[PDB]
């Protein structure tokens, strides 16, 4: 498989598998890695989602998600604790906003259409703790079927 992890909104009922690489077979697997070399808990992690017809798929609902909500990520060894601290709308050409960081931060990307747009929706995240995933924290933040 290509999953690499999960990542969780509990404010906006975001709750999907991460992929590695974006690319037209992942579209509407879940959530997908932006560079080869972003790392969890460590500089800037970018992943695009899609806006479907349906808002409450894949990245949908992040266009309702406020500062400071948190986003939980996990590569099923830590837990990364990130907290809202922007969102915003930019044209598709501004790839500024995925390149890493010093910080360390998650970024969020959608389209802010279902339809076909050049104008995308992105919410930044600060990280805010890290710790080891437990089968307890695995099970509140990133819970089942």
């Amino acid at each position: 498989d290509a999953v690499v992890g999960s990542i969780a909104v509990p404010s906006v009922d975001v709750n999907l598998l991460v992929f590695k690489g974006t690319n037209t077979a992942n579209l509407l697997a879940g959530a997908t890695t932006m560079r080869s070399d972003q790392v969890m808990g460590k500089g800037n992690y970018p992943l695009a989602g899609h806006h479907m017809r349906d808002e409450s798929m894949l990245f949908g609902p992040i266009m309702k998600v406020k500062k400071g909500d948190k986003i939980y990520l996990t590569d099923l060894e830590n837990l990364y604790e990130y907290t809202v601290t922007e969102t915003k709308t930019i044209d598709e050409t501004e790839v500024s906003v995925i390149d890493n960081t010093k910080d360390a931060r998650i970024t969020l990307i959608t389209c802010d259409k279902p339809t076909e747009t050049t104008k995308r929706f992105v919410a930044v995240g600060e990280l805010e703790k890290t710790e080891k995933l437990t089968k307890e924290l695995e099970n509140k933040y990133f819970p089942s079927k």
